[PDB]
């Protein structure tokens, strides 16, 4: 199961991003979508499923692919994208 069964509904994860410094530069829409959620903390997030924290955003970061480079044995991940999308980006 999740690391952090909380966080699991998409909406509230867009919600946490309420205050995230960088709305141009990498949406909310699409880190939320990619399982992730604002610790509140500068650009810090977390993936809900795996735990894995991604800080350090630059402008045009894709948060999938971000989440396959760092973290693809995430299942959240393979259960969203699949394991083609996961293999192509290694
Ligand atoms: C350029 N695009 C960025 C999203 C990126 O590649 N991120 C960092 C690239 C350098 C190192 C990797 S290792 C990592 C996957 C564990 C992660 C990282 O450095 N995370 C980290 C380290 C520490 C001491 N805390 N956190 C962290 C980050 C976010 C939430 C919670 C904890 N990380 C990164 O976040
Ligand atoms: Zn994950």
């Amino acid at each position: 199961g999740p690391a952090f069964p909380g966080m699991g509904s998409e909406e509230l994860r867009l919600a946490s991003f309420y205050d995230w410094p960088l709305t141009a530069e990498v949406p909310p829409e699409l880190l939320a979508a990619a399982g992730f959620f604002h610790t509140g903390h500068q650009d810090k997030v977390r993936c809900f499923f795996c735990y894995g924290g991604l800080q350090s955003w630059k402008r045009g970061d894709d948060p999938w692919t971000e989440h396959a480079k760092w973290f693809p044995g995430c299942q959240f991940l393979l259960r969203s994208k699949g394991q083609e999308y996961i293999n192509n980006i290694h």
